């Protein structure tokens, strides 16, 4: 992998150009009112990562109140990719930027970690096809067309992170199990609304799955799987054996 060069420098705030994408990347979070004052007090303490055309990577929280604090110019670290071509990288930058920070939980980081890892599978199975056997026997087919396996995503995952400063070794294997076997169920994990652990999320894999029951819950209409997933009363009912009899009943 090429290495990410940049210089420093001060611009017009209106020059920055903003992506869609790469504005809605990280779930939303607490942190607007904390970077608020940092800007209102001692102004930038740090500048705002955009590429070489100056298409804002990061920092669209920071820039939105700069603006509105009357702010003109702001310091900025102006890469030399072209983040339309290379999107790839500036992915990365996102993630190193964002997945290290405290101001986001371990949900919403685990949400942008996903994100990350999706995009840059596209970007594999892009240039691939154009330019632990058990592991990876399991695949997902992405809204793309990029197919993967347990064993792919999980080495993906290790890039993004080698010193294990997001997440541990065993979290991601298990985000990426759960990832690939049972999408369906991370989605508990990463939506905002339930943030239901990870760890919590692969006891219900592994438990159900010994069941043969993997597919019954899946099939579980919403009104049912949700409350069972979502609840620590809901766990317990799919976890603690005695009450199988209840949940055979739940999955029909």
């Amino acid at each position: 992998m090429t290495e990410l060069t940049y210089t420093e420098e001060v611009v017009s705030i209106e020059k920055l150009k903003e992506d869609d994408e790469f504005k809605t990347m990280v779930p939303s979070n607490n942190s607007r009112e904390d970077l608020e004052k940092s800007l209102r007090e001692k102004s930038q303490i740090f500048p705002l990562i955009a590429d070489r055309n100056y298409v804002l990577i990061d920092g669209y929280t920071r820039l939105d109140i700069m603006k509105k604090l009357g702010f003109k110019e702001v310091k900025i670290l102006k890469y030399d990719f072209d983040s339309q071509q290379e999107r790839d990288k500036a992915y990365e930058l996102i993630w190193t930027f964002n997945g290290v920070r405290r101001q986001l939980d371990k949900n919403e980081r685990l949400a942008l970690f996903q994100k990350i890892a999706d995009r840059i599978a596209k970007m594999q199975a892009s240039k691939n096809k154009t330019e632990q056997i058990e592991e990876n026997e399991e695949f997902v087919t992405l809204d793309d067309g990029t197919t993967i396996s347990a064993l792919e995503y999980e080495r993906i995952l290790k890039e993004l992170d080698k010193e294990n400063k997001a997440l541990s070794e065993s979290d991601k294997r298990k985000m990426a199990i759960l990832r690939i076997n049972t999408p369906w169920l991370l989605k508990y994990v990463t939506d905002q609304k339930y943030k239901v652990p990870l760890d919590q999320a692969f006891r219900i894999y592994t438990r159900v799955k010994d069941m043969g029951i993997l597919d019954k819950l899946k099939d579980l209409a919403p009104a049912l799987r949700d409350p069972l997933i979502t609840t620590r009363e809901g766990r317990k009912i799919i976890l603690n054996d005695e009450y199988r009899d209840l949940m055979e009943k739940i999955i029909s």
